[PDB]
């Protein structure tokens, strides 16, 4: 486990081999997470890109944080699709946490400390544990076949990961960077595999 | 009775279906009151919503406070109308208070802590003690007869009534979160029943 | 009728003259009470006062609600007493309800929202409906010989008075705010008369 | 003498009935004035409206404050006219202070505490004294001949008149808040008369 | 006129020359009036300090604001004098209210929004207009005789005065933040001279 | 059956006579049980009383929860004592829950939602199905020989018993109120006999 | 192996002869080491207690932590002792992690998730593999030698035991239950050994 | 330079050797400057200690930063002295920032988060920059004559250092964590030796 | 070697004359760099213009930075470009940050202290360290064949170049003036010559 504090993968150009798996010692099938991380990419008025990829052998979108070109940020669970419509996109470091429940199928996506209102989505649904993480493509099999149009280009960090839902004061703390300790996916005390052109640099963002 | 300090009913899909059923056990019909909600949809660019909606057997629209789409909150009493525009809408939460008085029919609207101006309604009239309070959904009988495409989506919490028109002062204090009473309707000694797809989750807003 | 809303008797000195006397339009004998009010005084500590004194032609004391210096609340009845023992006193504004039922004798004493232990008293007593209800002295006959050493100096309000117990839910109620009908004793509706040093203020407390 | 401190005129319906005059105990002709006010209406989009409006038997516009549609305030003294042009105009509470000499015709517009540019009008005239100043209404006729369409829709209050030309530093406080005595007309010592459906009401804006 | 918003009167060392003395051109004389103001300081376990000194040139101690020893805040006006103990002092910033009414002489004292009980003082009194107001020292001639023992050391701000009793609401919105436009004294738009050692700084205090 | 719930009994006054009966469905012997139950009385500082009171025609302290003063809850099975000491006490409604197992001798005692360390007691013990089950009064005999200076004064309610240790999680849902099935004893579905001075109420504690 | 999750060894008695014996897939003589370990015991304002006894065949204390009356918890490591002074004790469930590093010869010592202060012991020292673990007693030889006034009364539980020190961060997620892999001791996969008197339960705490 | 971040040094033993000595790319003097901290020792109940040690070759105690025994923090400045006098301390790790401006003299002290009173010290002084900072001991000659006896204890880390007071909003950040740019002295790009026995590791707060 | 703190070249024509020529004593070949400047021109509405010229005699265009019309930044490297598109501007003093590192072709871009995106150049290529450095034209030879239409009118300063990319928290001290020390071409040790109209005047920027 490296802990990856201050630091972000940087994918530099658009392709199909840039990606970086992230591991994570998932026993139990979720009945709910949280999901947060920092990206920073000029491609949201060119094209759409995956910001996560979670694919289960059953299912290659099991959870996908997709911004989808000129409507915003996709968020799908278990193939079905949610959009939180972005109608004024801004070149600078977005941060975002998002979160789904099982019990109520209540999805929470927060950008930069705001919420939006809350969705419902794959209410009674399960996401299973056998899962692959990739971040910086979007992976339509369990861990390949990305497309290069669907791929990252520049930044990621902070991805952190709960299998609970946050409560909105967490996640205010997450965004001012008061301390947290997630407990699916911690960038404190990542696990990854680096394959293709993927770099390691000190994160722009503050 | 619940104390639902801190939380909100959560209204997560449309539906004819999904609605609270506020109880006030009300003895003296109102010649004033006060109502006070913080709320908080996208739906304000799509289409109408109901916000708060209280009938009696006689009228089913005896207070209704209504978005109308591309025009901003619509307040009726007693079945009649008046309008306050909100030419920009934004997707934030927004608390509003509004005020009656029968012995001047003055309406007070106050939105984030800033008042519109003061318009008549309903001089001299009387509002049934008698009533069925609903949020989520507009009712066209006494406690039924709903259209989905009327529903509120997304949230409402910190409902609050009294029987009398605060002062600017108090309604200051209100949005500030000083210390008050209310005497007709009260978030902190709630009595409420629940249908449909309803949830109650930690407030988005503070 | 006048309405006292948000308005307290202001007691600001140490007198044997100020008083303000109640007319309740009761005629029917007492088998049972609720009396609750509010009141704020810094006296607590120094020495005892009265808080609430009722009496009758033939007793004097036939209610009273009476702080005793380092002990608490004496509640007495017919005459005859309890102690609600109070060990340490705050300086803050206290709400205090307290019901007598005859036909079981049981006092229920609550002070801010929370009961003492019921305790018994005047089991099948009655109280006498023709009384004079005094704030600010205690009254050793029908609405005279007071004692400074006994007045209230400070704020009393929300008096309110039923020939009923109320239960714990409408105890609540009261506390917190909401709606109720008082039938012996209306703060709504008050009659009374003020003698002496005594003024109607805006109530300090919410 | 008549306290209206913390109160505002509320006029909640467009009509020619509804006005309040106000009688200033001035003896000498005016060689020079302030009037500031505070005022409040959704009318500026809509259609014009007086503002205030102070007449003499020889001369109906003796002095009148207008908002003229699309144009902004009309500001004239015997009968001749200045334009003040706001081309951006907002639904908010809004103090205006204006100063005339006699002796340089100087007008001094004042809106919010930020000063407009001084303009010449009427230099060697006199203000008759014998006058009648009307709120809500514009005046035709020494105390007549309203027109609905020019009628005040909303608030209006704190409402003081100077035979001088005050100091921006005097119009500062005026604006902010702090001590200052007017001397033809004094909105905490004022002689007014009420006609027509016009209410007193705690003041929106402080 | 200074706009002090977010700045503090910093006195650092003890001394009988540091001042500042605040300037009003009252007209009027008070018979009521409104101080709040932001002060902090260890002394209060040492020794007694003034916090607000008001004198006329008839009486040094005209409104004075005084905390003694080991008891608590000294209220008192026209030289008479009234205790506000205070028996557990913290080291903190702390907001204090205080207002006075001639005509029942009745004294609000307010710590941190909670009100203490009512009092009274100097009924039917009459606050001289002619006053010099200071903060820093304690006056025992018009403008001087100041004793270092008894200056204050520490911070100062918000010094806000009103010639009227603000209502319990008030008082909330202005320890909540609220807006409000003080009448006698504004920080907002203060006129002071500033003598020996003290200094403008950032509030401690939010 | 009776339904108790929300409701209490109340001991008012001391005595040796008050008391009442519960009958149990039992048939097997116990070799393990769970006893519940809220109590609220004063005397916990003044003596000590007993709060449940299980007696066979072998043994009178079959169960016994009893308090001491100055000590805590002393827990009896079959004659044999062991003490949970509660140096600090506090006027207020306490739920407990106590659990016996033979196989271990393990003692489980809850107070308000907390567990005591588990102790031993009576391992291998059976406890005897033909029990006089007595609330308000220890006994002597079978079922009598009660001391007022051990009676219960006050109230006491939610009397739950199982033959069965409850496990954590289920005695936390105990505390919360939760679905639960008691099979020994049930507050829901109560047999019980009234003798002496005892009313039922509505419960004071939530 | 066992998965022991959720359950814990009780030690309901004193005895020295109840105790549990843990065995250690371990070879490799350690440089470092982290213990965990929950444990609730009323002894500790009674007595000292064994907590966890790690004994080689040469060093009857090779890794001790020991409860020690009025002082607080004794680390020790080849019979060198440090104290973590404890002044103050609540009667509740505690969890500890305690961590020695040979290196630089830092003790951290973690109670319910707080560090103490990093304290220095046996630099430069390694401890034997070849070790008895035991829980409930302090063994003096190899396997036994216990003394009953050394015993555990009460409950231990998830002892997990790492040959690194733990960083901050996996201690934290420890103490909070997230995934964590012991490689000497794991509670998840459990080899053990039970003598005397000693039972396995539900563990009482979270 | 090294990043620092999340690193402490940890000072175990008691000696009068172990320091880490920062250097500062510092060529202009200091008029003033912020010096912010954190550390954890349980010294602070038994002896003084050095926490941050500034000398010049003429001034062995330009800026010192001192724990001393039952009175609290010492801040020295130029060799002069104020007291922040503590009179409860415990043991929790402490984040400390403070501040000195030569035009006033004003010491800012701060502690976890809360301002100290500000006071006055070396005004008009000037502190060198040809200057040894020495953390864990404290300096009597420019680089040496350490004390055992004043010697840190304990975990030291975040030390940073500005030029400049820093506001209170910034100091804010600082302690929440915010992004920072110090520019004398910086941890997260500290130039620094380390000598005799002292390491670096993770720090134990957040 | 000149201190050009505070000083700024000024070329206040359109010519293919005026330019500067700065001399950096560079040896090895750059593998990687970190240039940063401040300038100010009016061009960027009306045509390109050469911001910082880097040729060596294989290549004109070895570094060049360049304000392309409506595109925004061209940046190149070895002359193969790329762009950072700007498309709002602002007439003001602008400072970029700009970073190549050859092992990873990763450029970095920074305008007022804000990143953008980090994208990929000349991966492998190697900077030759022989070059000619000049300020105000772009060089289409070695030194020469300037071209007036890519002039720079206005002002350049601050030119800093170190051969290794800068962390962010070294380019945000370069942006906020904290102490940095380039070791390529050092504004405060500039070897330069100057030809044609140009002047050195006070920097206008902060
Ligand atoms: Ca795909
Ligand atoms: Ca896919
Ligand atoms: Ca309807
Ligand atoms: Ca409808
Ligand atoms: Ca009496
Ligand atoms: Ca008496
Ligand atoms: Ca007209
Ligand atoms: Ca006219
Ligand atoms: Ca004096
Ligand atoms: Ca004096
Ligand atoms: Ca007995
Ligand atoms: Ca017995
Ligand atoms: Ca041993
Ligand atoms: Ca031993
Ligand atoms: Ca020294
Ligand atoms: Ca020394
Ligand atoms: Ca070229
Ligand atoms: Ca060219």
């Amino acid at each position: 486990q490296t802990d990856m504090s201050r630091k972000a993968f940087v994918f530099p150009k658009e392709s199909d081999t840039s990606y970086v798996s992230l591991k994570a010692p998932l026993t139990k099938p979720l009945k709910a997470f949280t999901v947060c991380l920092h990206f920073y990419t000029e491609l949201s008025s060119t094209r759409g890109y995956s910001i996560f990829s979670y694919a289960t052998k059953r299912q290659d979108n099991e959870i996908l944080i997709f911004w989808s070109k000129d409507i915003g940020y996709s968020f799908t669970v278990g193939g079905s699709e949610i959009l939180f419509e972005v109608p004024e996109v801004t070149v600078a470091p977005v941060h975002i946490c998002t979160s789904w429940e099982s019990a109520s199928g209540i999805v929470e996506f927060w950008v930069d400390g705001k919420p939006r209102v809350r969705k419902s989505l794959k209410k009674g649904y399960t996401v299973g544990a056998e899962a692959s993480i990739i971040l910086g493509q979007e992976q339509d099999s369990f861990g390949g076949n990305f497309e290069g149009s669907q791929s990252l280009v520049g930044d990621i960090g902070n991805v952190n990961m709960w299998d609970f839902v946050l409560s909105p004061d967490e996640i205010n703390t997450i965004y001012l960077g008061g301390p947290f300790s997630p407990n699916v996916l911690n960038w404190r005390a990542l696990k990854y595999e680096v394959q293709g052109e993927v770099f390691t640099k000190p994160q722009l963002w503050p």
